[PDB]
């Protein structure tokens, strides 16, 4: 019924409403990682900083989609964002996985979007999908396989030093360029 | 024949010389517009300045077009670009209806075009539109369902602040990013 | 049980980890107006923007509860984020009426942490809140009465005027010592 | 008998006189602990340095309650600064512990003065202390609690290796900002 209303579907539209809670409840889980690893008994802030600035990044992806939402002429349901999973994730090995487990997730809903998306001919949500989620998405996967690797290759002294050279190196070019 | 012409199917380059002929036309109209409400009776100036900035890009959309016709391999073929729909617009917001029903149609006829894009498996020709002209175009319409739903919120005391606060405000912005 | 945690009743520590809760439900209400008055049917895009920076500071209250939780010891325990009241604001009156209704909520919440923390004589507690939540709050509270006040004064052409002239105008300086 | 001497019990006189010169025997103990990680047979010169620069800023602080019994018209009493716990504090770890619980214990005091001082209604002294004492006292704390559990964490060669990534990177940058 709007007037900007286009080539939107209503199965699309939905969709995305669901893929707005997915990403909020992943900025959740992020924000508790965060606030988990700067705890004083265990002090990996660098761990922390990670999940921290990972979280304003799934939130700023979060509030894209719903401007998406708008620019479509679609209607914004907000729905309950659910608690995290854990309130204790452990070592950050345990924590990193959980978190991995949580971006293979959150990218199969954004495929399952596309594919969606793709079968009902929406070329302008493919595209924004492919220029501001998807690539991000495999990028981030692909740093915290890496962040997995390393963190099996020193398995915890090793998880001090792993903290302290790769997370912390590069939270401080993250205030650097920021 | 050409010697660069690689999966470009005949069907696609005359959909595209029919949408430079839209592109042009659809410049034309809004370059009425523009010419209209900065005539002395008339005399909404930030209008017509938008709407002038407006014949800018859409022209500009089409050179862009015909250019890809000639990456391609393809022959523009230049046809009549057909005189504007009417010649006086009215009051600015049966104007400004007048040209989002004709971007909604402009809009149109890209998803029609990378429907048959994709018909023909032309991955360029999708990825030229999505890149160009269908984020640009969904983008357009928002703003002028922005300015339609003020304009009605205002409704002729009213019509003239909007274009006082809303329409020159920017226009000012863009004389100054030019 | 914590090695930092001294002075920190249990009574406090679920306390605040109660308000931080409000606090992400607060940002949450704040982000689903934020999205509701830059859709295309309602176009108050100042008003938007002044519900999206406060629904930011609003959030950034939440993760200086969350440190502050650290600092002292105590063990961060999140909880569903309700959903907002509503999914339609209507005028942008009621809108600013459910959204002070919201903060006087969550300013007595701030209170109640306050006696409660006096009440147990925890000397940190209150300076916290006396230095980074209370002021801000009564600062935004009367900041939002007063354009409760001026929008009841315009009572839609003034509801137009109203966003224009007063919200947009501090959003252009909000802009400028981002 | 002071003619500036307003609101200003003795009590409070009296329990702040015991606390300078607890933040003496702090400084002095800090000042132990930097001299014994610079010996030739410890070599932990991060630990020294970081040791070092605290025992300033517990000097510090006890000049601040000095000038403080000053500005109210106390009388500094002083007594003798009795010398360290210990002489020999033996690994890093064994005396960040004595380190802490020797916070743990001055933050105590503080606390105590602040009960005291709202006991008799001085808010002057609660606002003083709340300023400048609680909240850099638990944010040391937390600093040192986060220095142990990486203390622990790499327990001699994860000793030294914390001693060079953690606390001397850190002394770098408190050369920078100095
Ligand atoms: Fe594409
Ligand atoms: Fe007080
Ligand atoms: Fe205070």
């Amino acid at each position: 019924t709007s007037q900007i209303r286009q080539n939107y579907s209503t199965e699309v539209e939905a969709a995305v409403n669901r893929l707005v809670n997915l990403h909020l409840r992943a900025s959740y889980t992020y924000l508790s990682l965060g606030f988990f690893f700067d705890r004083d008994d265990v002090a990996l802030e660098g761990v922390g900083h990670f999940f921290r600035e990972l979280a304003e990044e799934k939130r700023e992806g979060a509030e894209r989609l719903l401007e998406f939402q708008n620019d479509r002429g679609g209607r914004a349901l907000f729905q309950d964002v659910q608690k995290p999973s854990q309130d204790e994730w452990g070592k950050t090995q345990e924590a990193m996985e959980a978190a991995l487990a949580m971006e293979k997730n959150l990218n199969q809903a954004l495929l399952d979007l596309h594919a969606l998306g793709s079968a009902r001919a929406d070329p302008h949500l493919c595209d924004f999908l492919e220029s501001h989620y998807l690539d991000k998405e495999v990028k981030l996967i692909k740093k915290m396989g890496n962040h997995l690797t390393n963190l099996r290759r020193v398995a915890s002294l090793g998880e001090y030093l792993f903290e302290r050279l790769t997370l912390k190196h590069d939270g401080d070019i993250e205030s650097a360029q920021s």
